[PDB]
């Protein structure tokens, strides 16, 4: 039912640095995490234009901010392409292992954290605030499934009980309990006015 | 031998505002240009991550800026995934309609034209100093095509007689008569290193 799989050495080294390092500027995460949202809409989006039968399993097109201040977590869905069971041990659909690389290159060099996203690794920025995410995706191709990772090297998959969700992605992230100020409405919605405002689909922020 | 395409209604409409509004900037082509270049060779390096075989058409994964004073051209070529006569078709493998929307509301709510690149239609800040653009491509399920525009409502497709490629894109810029700057090496330079300069993939600068 669960398979354990190893982080590759680079990615290891990447989730230790995010979580290690001192950067106050912790936000950015959830830029970083609508934008690959968005990257995973406009790719079904593209699909479709030639096979129209790919938004069977879902014609809206949008993102949703989802605080639960019960359970601690702030979970991001779409209802983008979604990711295979394969993409997902590929480190989520990432070029990770050559994109951690130039990304610590790119440190040596004066670049900051929040340039994460331009390595294509922004997705393990979601380190800087949960001790643990875990993500459920479903592609037109494949079943759903959950990975899940409090880092310390190692993620799991397994096929996924819950609510079918159609097509996308959603990435809970179970937040430090220090970092609390992003399940407030407030907060989360300075934050997509401030970084994420001209995004091209509708971003709903839920309520509790 | 040559098939002539009319250009979506949308899409018509933004190169028309690109050749048109006045906007100083015009520098940003390049960033978006190799911004495209390297997501392309991004493509192709996880595809090859799970099939090795991909990269048989070449394995050098790098992006070439090439300046020419006699042809008055500025070319960006890369060995990314390139193309399909479908994808080209497709303005370019982009979702250039709903992308076009999005970054016309967009400009009504307070952005600038060098945001483009966050609609996923970059490509077509060229005309911010190109007359016409030529593409050459090749992916590896397809055979060698030129794509050309000089704007104007419509653009040509034609399976490309000339050198082989192996595998990528190269995108030709036919430089307006008064944007000759960006053929010259300090120019590049400039602008790769304040725009591009965290890009993690080696860009090299030809001389003449
Ligand atoms: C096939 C593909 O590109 N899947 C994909 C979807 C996705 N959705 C998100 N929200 S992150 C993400 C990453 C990948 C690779
Ligand atoms: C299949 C695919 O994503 N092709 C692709 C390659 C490409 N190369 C560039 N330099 S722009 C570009 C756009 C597309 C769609």
């Amino acid at each position: 039912e669960v398979e354990t799989f190893a982080f590759q050495a680079e990615i290891a080294q990447l989730m230790s640095l995010i979580i290690n390092t001192f950067y106050s500027n912790k936000e950015i995460f959830l830029r970083e995490l609508i934008s690959n949202s968005s990257d995973a809409l406009d790719k079904i989006r593209y699909e479709s234009l030639t096979d129209p039968s790919k938004l069977d399993s879902g014609k809206e097109l949008h993102i949703n901010l989802i605080p639960n201040k019960q359970d601690r977590t702030l979970t991001i869905v779409d209802t983008g392409i979604g990711m295979t069971k394969a993409d997902l041990i590929n480190n989520l659909g990432t070029i990770a292992k050559s994109g951690t690389k130039a990304f610590m290159e790119a440190l040596q060099a004066g670049a900051d954290i929040s340039m994460i996203g331009q390595f294509g690794v922004g997705f393990y920025s979601a380190y800087l605030v949960a001790e643990k995410v875990t993500v459920i995706t479903k592609h037109n191709d494949d079943e759903q499934y959950a990975w899940e990772s409090s880092a310390g090297g190692s993620f799991t998959v397994r096929t996924d009980t819950g609510e079918p969700m159609g097509r996308g992605t959603k990435v809970i992230l179970h937040l430090k309990e220090d970092q609390t100020e992003y399940l407030e409405e407030r907060r989360i919605k300075e934050i997509v006015k401030k970084h994420s405002q001209f995004i091209g689909y509708p971003i709903t922020l839920f309520v509790e």
